């Protein structure tokens, strides 16, 4: 799973929500 180029309040990279997304978004740009 990418990594976001920047944090957002609405969006953060946390560990659990990159952790869920592997099996719901797993193929997600990181690119914004």
């Amino acid at each position: 799973v990418q990594t976001q180029d920047f944090k957002t309040a609405v969006q953060p990279d946390t560990n659990t929500a990159q952790l869920i997304k592997t099996y719901s978004n797993p193929k997600q740009r990181g690119d914004k």
